[PDB]
């Protein structure tokens, strides 16, 4: 049909907030190591329809984050944003791109297939800047927050600078059983526990 | 150098703006747009709002100066002061620009996100001429009442938009940095839709 349609892949914001606040950075980096919750985002990103890949676009910021043994993503189409990229993909297979216009053009004269794989999702997974663009597109159709729960001692909380500038009133969040529908797994519900936090996967659509 | 816009509501199609010194709808959505946009900066930042000194006045004084940017009135009349609340009192834009660019766009130690140029129809009809324009944030009003009850104005823009051309709605929201209504917003005997121009070249 018309409404809801299949034409090119489904286009989520994936990040871990720190409530109230949204915080998601401290100092450059990330605040806390949730073992489990990176367990989480690698098995959402990388969770395909048979035969299809799932893309991973981010600023060139979070990409120099990840360490360069983990680089390029494995089993993930990686996209990197910067304003000075030339639209290229280098010898690694890695799309070096100036916007995200930009690489959704590209993707999409390339019939949304990368390696004569078919794209099932694209994930935007940071990081502040990207976020606080992206939220406003209106080709985003999702939002996967992990909402994180400080719950240890005052000495222990993170002391956080960078924060999302979304306002979730513009979303509604939908059932676990939809969260689950969506990335394709079985996902635990409520608070889960490691450490010094506590953690809930949630799901987003945008509302009315 | 920030980005200056033209920011106006008005009614389709003779581009009236006003009746006997107040706006001729009520709408207040329309007026939380106006405070959203002109008010919205990235951290640390202002932004500010310019304006004729007719449509100064007609702003309540409990109101003055309008709250978290940086106010510039234009009086043929000004002496190019700033007064004891930051308010900018200029004899043109002209000059009011090269004052800011002199302190490099800076208030207060806070960058200028964007300036905004807020009527009324005077200060519009010339600074639409102005080649440091960059773009028209008009909200473009229908009276959807019945004949009868059809609006009266008494001031109107007299803007060429041929020379314009209008933007996606996502350039509007990137350049305002919110998430904004698309299409018709309704209101009472008013529809209203937010839109946004650049240059047609
Ligand atoms: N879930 C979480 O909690 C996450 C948190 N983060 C946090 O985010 C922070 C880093 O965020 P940030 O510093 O904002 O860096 P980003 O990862 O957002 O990368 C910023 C860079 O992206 C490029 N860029 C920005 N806007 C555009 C655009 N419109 N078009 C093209 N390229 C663009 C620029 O690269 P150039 O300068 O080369 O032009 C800019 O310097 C860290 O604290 C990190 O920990 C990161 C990921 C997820
Ligand atoms: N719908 C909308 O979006 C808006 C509607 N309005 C409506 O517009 C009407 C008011 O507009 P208008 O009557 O045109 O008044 P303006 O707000 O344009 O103020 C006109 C005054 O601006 C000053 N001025 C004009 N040209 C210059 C110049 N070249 N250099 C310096 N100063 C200058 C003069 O002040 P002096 O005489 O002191 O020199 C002049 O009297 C009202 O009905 C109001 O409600 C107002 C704003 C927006
Ligand atoms: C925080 C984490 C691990 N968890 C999550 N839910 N969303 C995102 N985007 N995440 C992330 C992933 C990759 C990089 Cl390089 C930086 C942060
Ligand atoms: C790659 C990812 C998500 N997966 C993992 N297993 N370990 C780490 N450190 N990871 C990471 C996390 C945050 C940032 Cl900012 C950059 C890379
Ligand atoms: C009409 C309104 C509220 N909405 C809009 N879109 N643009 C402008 N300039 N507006 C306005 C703002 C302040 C003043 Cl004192 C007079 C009119
Ligand atoms: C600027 C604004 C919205 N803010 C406020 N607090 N009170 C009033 N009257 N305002 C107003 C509305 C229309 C016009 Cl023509 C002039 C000013």
């Amino acid at each position: 049909g018309s409404h809801m349609m299949s034409t090119r892949p489904k286009i989520s914001l994936i990040v871990a907030a720190l409530q109230p606040s949204m915080g998601i950075g401290a100092k450059g980096s990330l605040p806390w190591r949730l073992k489990n919750e990176m367990k989480y985002f690698k098995d959402v990103t990388s969770k395909a329809k048979d035969g299809h890949i799932n893309a991973v676009v981010m600023g060139r910021k979070t990409w120099e984050l990840i360490p360069e043994r983990f680089r390029p993503l494995a089993g993930r189409l990686n996209v990197i944003l910067s304003r000075k990229n030339d639209d290229l993909i280098d010898s690694n297979g890695v799309y070096h791109f100036s916007s995200f216009d930009s690489v959704m053009k590209h993707l999409e004269k390339d019939s949304f297939r990368f390696k004569d794989m078919p794209l099932d999702k694209i994930f935007i997974i940071g990081g502040s800047q990207i976020y606080n663009l992206l939220i406003l597109d209106s080709r985003v159709d999702n939002l996967l927050v992990t909402q994180v729960h400080f719950v240890g001692e005052d000495a222990d909380k993170p002391q956080m600078d960078t924060f999302l500038d979304w306002d979730l009133s513009k979303w509604k969040r939908l059932e676990h059983d939809k969260l689950e529908q969506y990335v394709g797994l079985d996902v635990p519900r409520g608070l889960n526990e490691e450490g010094s936090y506590n953690y809930e996967y949630t799901m987003w659509e945008k509302a009315q």
